[PDB]
């Protein structure tokens, strides 16, 4: 079930949310804790007797609830961080009553946003778990994140590919008016968009065809709303820490694919393989940040039918530890500084 000392620093639990496959119902949530040294494959269903859904796509912990974005089930599980029990299971839909099919989930004072396919940010309020207001965006919206005083959403079109083509914009969202601002052009198919140093937004693009490989990086200057930087380095997932983004790429036609370290003054690869050890990751499927220790985690998903791992490595590319079979396709990993009350 591991290899490697299963320690970190600063940190007592964290979570590791597995999507499943699509349409397969499958997706489940683990719970590792480092205080007892115990690991829960089925953290959600054990706690709360039914399962997580469809397509689990996003997780956060918020003041004291964790919020499971649940995209193809349509709702946003919301549990109470002390007991791992379900508080609330929000369903998400349109005026119409069919699925919105959200996506992700960011925070700001006492209010969660949820973006999601059908081009709509909703605004949740903490408290009460009520939906309060929904905004319009782009179409097929991916991805959301917060930085100076507004919301940035990656407009992906995904979905319209092979009718009107994707969308090539970020929506700007002023939070105190909870208004759209501006659409951003930043280039085909913007997908992960994450907050990084001085007021900066950082979007992959991903390129028409997905398939083909046309990725890049951009940032945005949120003092201006406007493009500052586009970079050339393939990129297709990525992790911020100040300067640096650990980041890779996969290539969908051969499967090969590369993990990196990058400089996001220069615009130029600091390490061509991050990994120093040998440690070999067939499908890299998520990219992320333990923000107490600084260490890298990264999942593998293997051929997507097979239960995939987390690996954990320091910023010198060495393997701390892995978690083995972990879930089906593993996407993210957050982690908590503090204990639940759950075993
Ligand atoms: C690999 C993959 C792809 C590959 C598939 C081909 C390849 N070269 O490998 C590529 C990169 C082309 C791809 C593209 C997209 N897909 Co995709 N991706 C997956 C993934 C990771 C695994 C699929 C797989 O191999 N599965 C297991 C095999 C054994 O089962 P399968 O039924 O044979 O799988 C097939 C379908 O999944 C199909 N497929 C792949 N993606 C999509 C998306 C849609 C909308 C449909 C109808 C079918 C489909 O291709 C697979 C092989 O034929 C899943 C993850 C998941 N399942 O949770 C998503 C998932 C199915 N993909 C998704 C998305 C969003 C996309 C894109 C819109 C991405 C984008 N452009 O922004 C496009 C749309 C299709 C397109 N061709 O343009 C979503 C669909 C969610 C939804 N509500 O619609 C999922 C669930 C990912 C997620 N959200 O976590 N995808
Ligand atoms: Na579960
Ligand atoms: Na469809
Ligand atoms: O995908």
């Amino acid at each position: 079930e591991s290899n490697g000392d299963v320690f970190e620093t600063g940190t007592a639990e964290m979570y590791i949310l597995s999507e499943g496959l699509f349409n397969q119902n499958n997706s489940s949530l683990a719970r590792y804790s480092f205080n007892r040294q115990r690991c829960t494959n089925n953290y959600f269903s054990a706690n709360n007797q039914r399962g997580l859904g469809d397509t689990a796509n996003d997780i956060a912990i918020y003041g004291n609830k964790i919020y499971v974005v649940v995209n193809v089930s349509s709702t946003v599980e919301v549990i109470d961080f002390p007991t791992g029990k379900s508080i609330r299971q929000i369903s998400m839909l349109r005026d119409n009553g069919s699925s919105r099919q959200p996506r992700a989930i960011a925070f700001d004072k006492d209010k969660a946003y949820i973006c999601s396919y059908d081009g709509t940010v909703a605004r949740i309020d903490t408290t009460s778990l009520e939906i309060e207001e929904i905004v319009t965006v782009g179409r097929n919206a991916e991805d959301i994140c917060v930085q100076n005083g507004k919301l940035y959403v990656s407009n992906s079109g995904g979905l319209d590919y092979s009718g009107p083509g994707v969308d090539t914009t970020v929506s700007v969202i002023d939070i105190t008016t909870f208004k759209e601002t501006k659409k951003i052009e930043v280039g085909p198919n913007p997908g992960k968009i994450l907050p990084g140093l001085e007021e900066a937004v950082y979007v992959v693009t991903r390129g028409t065809d997905i398939e083909a490989g046309d990725y890049h990086l951009v940032k945005i200057d949120s003092r201006t709303d406007a493009v500052a930087i586009t970079y050339d380095e393939k990129v297709l997932s990525f992790a911020i820490d100040g300067p640096i983004a650990y980041l890779y790429t996969y290539d969908y036609q051969t499967k090969d694919s590369a993990n990196k370290v990058f400089d996001l003054n220069a615009g130029t690869v600091i390490r061509d393989n991050f990994i120093t050890d040998g440690t070999a990751i067939q499908t890299p499927f998520s990219i992320q940040l333990n923000p107490f220790s600084g260490n890298i985690y990264i999942t593998e998903a293997y051929n997507y039918t097979v239960k995939g791992d987390v690996l954990c490595f320091n910023q010198q590319g060495q393997l701390q530890y892995r978690l083995n079979d972990i879930g089906l396709n593993p996407n993210t990993v957050v982690f908590s500084d503090k204990a639940s009350q759950n075993e």
